């Protein structure tokens, strides 16, 4: 049937994460910059990631020596990948031995070249190795479409019950000038440094850097396991251009067959589709072909006009390549979650080679509410098309006193988390405090350095985090390093009347005591904290990895 | 349901093709050589592997055939170029040509794990490697390159299986390709303690050192069994079950996991109702590796033992003993071995085996090493079955189960250049020479309907293997006074316009065709006339068969 997306993480130009991403999208920010010479001398535009050299090897039991040898593409994805699980509320313990498939979009070995265990195959495998997953682990280079092709394959394997969970994602970095030479020599890029999407000034695209992940499961299982659900995937498909005028030329016929075959197969009526995140690289001849192809397929089922919005996040962040599909799928899910459409940039004059007026589609350039008729759930398409000629298209449909614990592998980070949660609670005025504390309990691995506290208000919660921060609270915050406190807890770990006493406090909602013990290292069955009403797992910020610098040895 | 394999092509160390492969396998030949310095100076780096299973002439390509500018060919990874060739030929093996293939939902799944050649340079993505063939023949299935390292070609096989079953594609081309062009690659593997100092994959042996690198390129055409019987293709075997998974956390990323192997193998049989007793051979991963071998063995053995007390009934073997570790191409070379054994009802030796691995006791096992050329016997009327295993150093494993499948003429040839047409003729001669029992109708039917009619043609009649061979000889020596027809199509447009346009002429041809006047049809065909070969057959139509495929120009391309 359908495929629930139950977790996400992302890192794009000018977004450290999915949140910042969505803030930027709403404020129609353009993240393209000039290429500094820290990267390379231009003696010129790129959507860039900051601090690409940064990694927390120790967290992943990697020797810092080996980290210099790792493609940063591997390292960054390893991080976002991990965090995506944490977003969904999953941790290593829960993930151990899962039939979780990993499908990793990736199309460059630049860093391995500059070297004068870096296979794609290994890149994919890092995460299963780390968290002991058992689904297949596969890297997809279909160039531009890589992350959406992986999404399709993940969809198929879930449906066909070969796996029970999937992690899909993509990652692209542009580390060497050689890569741009390749693309400039082949007349692909814009001299303006812009993906002028749908515009009649469409020059070419501007390279983007990126890394993104999605956790996927079968919708049945997701509702059952009470995960939170960003959206669902109701149809996907892939195919080829075939013989086109040059290997990297697109094929309108392939786009139409693809799009048509999908809707037909999955009983989707183009009228139901209100937005479409286009491939839309801002490319001279590409743009109008994509447009016409889609428009036409829509027109085969419906006379209705100007009802489907269109947009491309490449206008915002450039061409994020292997990561393109996943960044687009994320855009859409976020628009859905906020019932809000947002601007596609760089559009003044419609492409001359397509007349919009009589089209089912319209460019949407305004921040506005995403309205739906009836009680009919929103639906949108994401497209991605490779310069190799392998295309992918999917259709998403919208879905429909507490005890706060944190931990980390090092004290420095535990603070950083704390700072993360504070900024998160600060910025989210309406948080369900039970939900949050439930997530921190059951949806995060209990690491060696801990802290905990009680609160029954957003206010009291924040002033707990503040207190912890410069450590000056009235007094009601517990904090321990687990390895110094083994003997303060052996009792509860072994004596059967002690075990029974704890289960009495837990059972008697005596949280100050439970919090004491938990920080010291005691394993707490968090379920005994809840009788009739159990809360829900939610999206919270994920592990704030050490920002340690690794590059060539 | 099941998945028919309907075409194959292959190029491995000491086999220019699938036929040579099978000759070697039967004569238990070892193709490992010392690495000459045409490749690279082993002496310059050697210190305590100087062995490699190699392909010859890796620099050779026929760009013009694929409408590629010879300039661009120097820029192509030879891995791309070789696969592009074997890939094409695999289609031709099955009896398919461009015309027939145009616009097919045909998926391509290409195993590939190295960009060595792109590194020495300074349109060489994996993504493009895969895409070459769909671009060339206008296929519309997705085109996807798989790097799961060792297991790449078998993983692609699984994904192709799934897409066919799920009716997302109607045909699939799976394959793999590995070359070892630089010493840097061996340094990587030697430094990580992977290779044998002996230059051998001593498979299952207690002297198991490590593996020896292999080079290779292989393809399989796959379709849904229903469609294959319907379209009357020839069928090497069928795939009745496949699966993939991960090691997970093992002692080091590249260590294997017996638990993953067992779950994989067990889950497959369980899902597809396969009883280990039914399995008479298993082409193992069997890289000849110190700790890998016994784990693989135990894992399989155990799973077999969970369903059956029976003993010494399953043969095992690894073609890496014969040809080395062909890497991305490993799975496809193994699948091909098996299909050939099936076709000949013949098992063959796995090499380099004197003493069983100490860490596994065979005696009480369902399995046995088979070292002898012998008949592959089956009980009842029960079709043979075998497994192929492949396990990546990345940790993504794949395992499939194949089951055996139980079911005056006018000879035309053409090519894009005269030189090659002759080569083709030499190929067919050697093929007919070597196959005493060929059905001559089948063959001529295949040449008619299963090969694209290219610009340089020749044709002739024959009703005997003898007369057929003499024809080819005559054509080759240039002598018949004769029988044979032969034309370059572009010089002969006006000799045929008549039959192309006048409706009573068209009708006259259809009178000769219809009246089995073959000398006349052959005349016209060589000159360029399009002949509806079906009108040649009334009640009884012949079958397409495996014949040799296009003998590509052997033109040399390397760094510019």
């Amino acid at each position: 049937d359908a495929i629930a997306i139950v977790g996400m993480s992302g890192r794009y130009p000018g977004a450290r994460n999915v949140r910042e991403y969505w803030d930027n999208l709403v404020h129609a920010r353009n993240a393209i910059r000039d290429i500094p010479t820290s990267r390379w001398d231009v003696d010129k535009s790129m959507g860039m990631l900051d601090d690409i050299e940064h990694f927390d090897p120790l967290f992943f039991n990697i020797p810092p020596s080996e980290a210099e040898l790792m493609d940063p593409q591997h390292r960054i994805f390893l991080q976002e990948g991990y965090k995506a699980f944490e977003d969904a509320g999953y941790n290593a313990r829960t993930l151990n031995e899962k039939k979780c498939g990993v499908y990793l979009g990736i199309m460059s070995n630049e860093y391995g070249v500059m070297l004068n265990g870096n296979s794609f195959a290994i890149a994919a495998a890092r995460i299963p190795y780390f968290l002991n997953l058992k689904g297949p682990a596969i890297p997809i280079d279909t160039a531009c479409s890589s992350s959406l092709v992986g999404t399709h394959l993940a969809r198929q394997a879930l449906i066909n019950k070969e796996i029970d969970m999937a992690l899909v994602g993509g990652v692209s970095l542009y580390l060497t000038p050689e890569s741009y030479m390749s693309m400039c020599e082949a007349g692909m890029l814009s001299p303006d440094g812009q993906c002028k999407a749908f515009d009649n000034g469409a020059n070419g695209f501007v390279p983007g850097e990126g890394a993104g992940a999605l956790v996927l499961k079968r919708l049945k299982d997701a509702e059952a396991d009470r995960d939170h659900i960003y959206g669902i995937i109701i149809g996907s498909g892939i195919n080829q251009d075939g013989k086109t005028n040059g290997i990297t030329a697109p094929s309108a016929k392939s786009q139409m067959d693809l799009e048509r075959d999908i809707y037909e197969t999955y009983g989707i009526h183009p009228e139901s589709i209100s937005y479409v995140e286009m491939h839309g690289t801002g490319t001279k001849q590409g743009d109008p072909i994509e447009l016409e192809a889609l428009s036409t397929v829509f027109q085969e089922k419906t006379d209705k006009k100007q009802f489907c919005a269109i947009g491309s996040v490449k206008s915002n962040i450039g061409h994020t390549s292997a990561a393109a599909g996943v960044a687009g799928v994320q855009k859409v899910l976020l628009c859905m979650n906020h019932k809000t459409l947002v601007p596609t940039l760089n559009f003044t004059t419609p492409n001359e080679h397509f007349e919009f007026e009589h089209s089912p589609l319209y460019v949407n350039t305004e921040l506005k509410p995403w309205e739906t008729a009836d009680g009919k759930p929103r639906r949108a398409c994401v497209s991605s098309f490779g310069y190799s000629g392998t295309n992918a298209h999917i259709v998403i449909e919208e879905y429909q006193s507490a005890l706060f614990v944190l931990s980390a592998k090092k004290e420095k980070q535990l603070k950083a988390y704390a700072e993360a949660m504070k900024d998160f609670v600060t910025s989210n005025e309406d948080i369900d405090l039970e939900d949050m504390a439930y997530t921190l309990q059951t949806g995060r691995e209990a690491m060696d350095y801990r802290m905990a506290f009680l609160a029954d208000s957003r206010e009291m919660l924040i002033k707990a985090l503040d207190d912890y921060l410069a450590e000056m609270p009235n007094g009601s915050i517990f904090a321990a390093h687990v390895k110094t406190k083994k003997s303060e807890i052996k009792l509860f770990e072994t004596d059967h009347d002690a075990k029974a006493l704890l289960q009495t406090w837990i059972e008697k909602k005596r949280l100050e005591k439970v919090a004491e013990l938990w920080v010291k290292g005691l394993q707490i069955d968090w379920n005994k904290l809840y009788g009739e009403y159990t809360p829900r797992r939610i999206s919270l910020p994920a592990y704030p990895f050490a920002e340690e610098y690794y590059w060539l040895p």
